[PDB]
């Protein structure tokens, strides 16, 4: 009865531990999400074994087949028991799988080079010189174009029409983009990220203005399963002891490089 | 089939319309909750009647006699089939009726009188100029009861003795108390009521620092309600809309007084 807990490999949730890579079993990873399972299993008293999803995706329906793919798929087509890591809980994802309370709160923020003269979403959508984008396939472009809010709608139009495209095809891919447009280009991302980020060598990214929007991490179980209740009280008991503030700092700032 | 939805009064969450008070019905009442219910109502399928809690409490088990008082005790003991109002989520209460996800995230939070030097929770555990506390019995002060951070367990040693004391029955006593104190008392409360506070007349406070601690307000219901699902889903919708962001604007900033 060791519970399979599905999990991505994205710091600073999960990350290999270093010249682990060929050693075996939970030892091997360290993170936010790595400390949050061991104490979800501490709490409601279960052995688990960490496994890092196989396709490297967090969860979507795909439009055509309809088949749900990343941590989300494990969960729905009964391959994993639980999924621990930064997974939105999110109208969709909740109509197939169940989310415990928030662990973390998070939002729409902005990333910039550090010298861009931008502080807020308003401050970008006024201007052309400094060009901005997101993942080309995530949370944040739906916020944009569903969004009623005029500044938001006005940043979207620009956006989906921007040529070369402002988009990136991973997180990564975005930081680096910020990283070497001398100023010239903006990113908007999770909150959680872009304050990590800020915390890494070089030190040359900043996050500027309040969220535009306000989500949580949630952990995931199937439908049903008879994990989720206890999943769920171990997350407000861990929140009412002050470990997810504590978990936070630690791997965001007092491992902070900046 | 007429839904009893259990709230308590409390700006701007539920308010007695102005010249209402021989009024009847649901049409009495106004707010950021009464807005909120309207929508759940209607994205769930129900018909509703608005009823202030009995007792003007939101639900504590009496430790000695384990009877459940306010909003909680109402839906446990069977008086009311949902609580929508300012309830925070909390590991007791999910013991005994069922949370929707947050519909509104908050902290706790220092208010000062505009002019007060002081910044953040720091700078008041580094001076005894400035008295600060909370309410004498409540959320904030068993959070700083049990928080092993040093600047918050120095600011626990300060409050627990001081004297005269530094604790406040209610909330407008804290709030009378920072108003009338001459700039020589500071309170800890929640985020959501200090910033609401600083928007009405006569302007005279201000909320300081960032956020102590990370919580949620949910709308409640009992175990094994056939609401608990719709209603879920419902505040995700809401959330993913944008709509629980512009009923937050329209009641804290739109009829904001400063
Ligand atoms: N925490 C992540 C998540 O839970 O998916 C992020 O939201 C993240 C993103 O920023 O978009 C990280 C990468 C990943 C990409 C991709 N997710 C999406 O396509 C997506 C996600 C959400 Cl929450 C949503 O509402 C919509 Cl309309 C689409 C993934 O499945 O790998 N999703
Ligand atoms: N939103 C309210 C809540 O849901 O009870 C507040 O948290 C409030 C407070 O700030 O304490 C307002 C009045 C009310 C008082 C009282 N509740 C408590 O004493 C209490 C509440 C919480 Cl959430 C908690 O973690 C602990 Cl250890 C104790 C009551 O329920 O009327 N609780
Ligand atoms: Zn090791
Ligand atoms: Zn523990
Ligand atoms: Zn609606």
């Amino acid at each position: 009865k060791t519970v399979v807990v599905t999990t991505i490999l994205e710091s600073p949730y999960v990350m290999m531990k270093k010249n682990h890579e060929m050693l075996e079993g939970n030892e091997r990873y360290e993170g936010y999400c790595v400390d949050l399972a061991a104490e979800i299993a501490k709490h409601c008293g279960f052995k688990y074994k960490l496994t890092i999803v196989g396709d490297g995706k967090y969860g979507a329906r795909d439009a055509d087949t309809k088949i749900w793919n990343g941590m989300v798929g494990e969960l729905v087509y009964g391959k994993a028991d639980i999924a621990i890591a930064p997974l939105t809980i999110t109208l969709v994802r909740e109509e197939v799988i169940d989310f415990s309370k928030p662990f973390m709160s998070l939002g729409i923020s902005i990333m910039i080079k550090k010298g861009t003269p931008i502080e807020s979403a308003e401050d970008l959508s006024k201007q052309t010189e400094i060009a901005y984008g997101t993942l080309d396939s995530g949370s944040t472009k739906e916020f944009f174009r569903r969004s009623k809010i005029a500044v938001f709608d006005k940043m979207w139009t620009y956006m989906r029409s921007a040529e070369p495209s402002v988009f990136v095809r991973t997180t990564a891919e975005g930081v680096a983009r910020v990283r070497k447009s001398k100023g010239k280009y903006a990113y908007l991302l999770e909150s959680t990220m872009n304050e990590y980020i800020e915390q890494r060598k070089p030190c040359d990214t900043m996050k500027v203005g309040g969220n535009l929007d306000s989500k949580g991490y949630g952990i995931a179980t199937p439908k049903g399963s008879s994990l989720g209740n206890a999943v769920n009280l171990a997350v407000l008991k861990l929140n009412e002891q002050g470990l997810l503030d504590k978990l936070k700092n630690k791997w965001w700032y007092d491992k902070g490089e900046c």
